[PDB]
C-alpha cells in the first residue's frame, strides 16, 4: 500500500498529542469563493509522499476556533486538515455541506503550492462539528467520490442518510442536550446502510461541546478512521475492529469488519 505514512501504530501511538510529523499552516482568506477561509495545517516531511487532506466544519453560530485542536492533532499524523470558518456563522448544514466541498476544491485548486505539491487531490474527506456534523453527511451524499465523513456530534433535521455511500463514523455525546444522539447521531447511524462501513462512538458523560476540548477517545479514532479509509491503511484496523471498549465509550456499534 503506496499510501502509508508514518510508522506502524501502537496503542500509544495514535493516543499522542503530537504525530510522527512535524506541521506547518498557510491562512486562507476570509475572502475565498465559496467559504469563509480557514487554515491549512500540513505535513512539513515530503520524503514519505503526498497526502490525503480533511476539510473540517464548525457548528452553528461557532467558528473555526473551535475546531482548532484537530489541526495539528491529525495533521502530525501525516494529513492535510483545513479547519473552516463558514460564510456566515448562522448558515445550516446542507450549505456547511457545500462549504466542505469549495474549501476541498479550493485546496486542490487554489492553495498555496506549498500545500498543494503535499497534496494528493483524490483522497479527500469531511469533518464536521454539530451542524457541521451534519454537513459532513450532507456533504457525501453531495460527493460520493470523498473517503471518509466524521459527524461530530452531529445536528440535522434530516434523519435519514440510507444514499450515503462514504465510510462515515459519528461520535456522539451521551448527555448532549443541543443534538441529543436520540434524535440526531443514532438515528443518523443506524440510518446508514448496513453494508457500508461504519461505525458509531458515544463517550461517556459528554456534552455537546465535548469536541471542541482536546480528547484522546475522540483523537485517537479520529486518525484511525481517517488513516483506514483516507490512506487505505489497514494497519489501523486494529483499533476499529472489533469496538473499541475504552472506558471513556458509553455505547460503540460498528459494521466491522471492513
Ligand atoms: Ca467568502
Ligand atoms: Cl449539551
Amino acid at each position: 500500500n503506496p499510501y502509508e505514512r508514518g510508522p506502524d501504530p501502537t496503542e500509544d501511538s495514535i493516543e499522542a498529542i503530537r504525530g510522527p510529523f512535524s506541521v506547518a499552516t498557510e491562512r486562507v482568506s476570509s475572502f475565498a469563493s465559496g467559504f469563509g477561509g480557514g487554515t491549512i495545517y500540513y505535513p512539513r516531511e515530503t520524503d514519505e509522499g503526498t497526502f490525503g487532506a480533511v476539510a473540517v466544519a464548525p457548528g452553528f453560530t461557532a467558528s473555526q476556533g473551535s475546531m482548532s485542536w484537530y489541526g495539528e492533532r491529525v495533521a502530525s499524523q501525516g494529513f492535510i486538515v483545513f479547519t473552516i470558518d463558514t460564510n456566515t456563522r448562522l448558515d445550516q448544514p446542507g450549505q456547511r455541506g457545500r462549504q466542505l466541498l469549495a474549501a476541498l476544491d479550493y485546496l486542490v485548486e487554489r492553495s498555496d503550492r506549498k500545500v498543494r505539491e503535499r497534496l494528493d487531490p483524490n483522497r479527500l474527506a469531511v469533518m464536521g462539528h454539530s451542524m457541521g456534523g451534519g454537513g459532513s453527511l450532507e456533504a457525501t451524499v453531495m460527493r460520493p467520490s470523498l473517503k471518509a465523513s466524521i459527524p461530530l456530534t452531529p445536528w440535522n433535521l434530516d434523519k435519514t442518510w440510507g444514499q450515503v455511500q462514504v465510510p462515515t463514523f459519528i461520535i456522539g455525546a451521551e448527555l448532549d442536550t443541543i443534538a441529543p444522539v436520540r434524535t440526531h447521531a443514532k438515528p443518523f447511524y443506524e440510518s446508514l446502510p448496513s453494508s457500508l462501513p461504519k461505525a458509531y462512538m458515544e463517550l461517556d458523560g459528554a456534552t455537546h461541546f465535548a469536541p471542541n476540548i482536546p480528547n484522546t477517545t475522540i483523537a485517537k479514532y479520529v486518525i484511525s478512521w481517517l488513516k483506514r479509509f483516507v490512506d487505505e491503511d489497514t494497519r489501523y484496523s486494529q483499533f476499529l475492529c472489533p469496538n473499541p471498549t475504552d472506558r471513556a465509550i458509553e455505547e460503540y456499534r460498528s459494521t466491522c469488519p471492513y
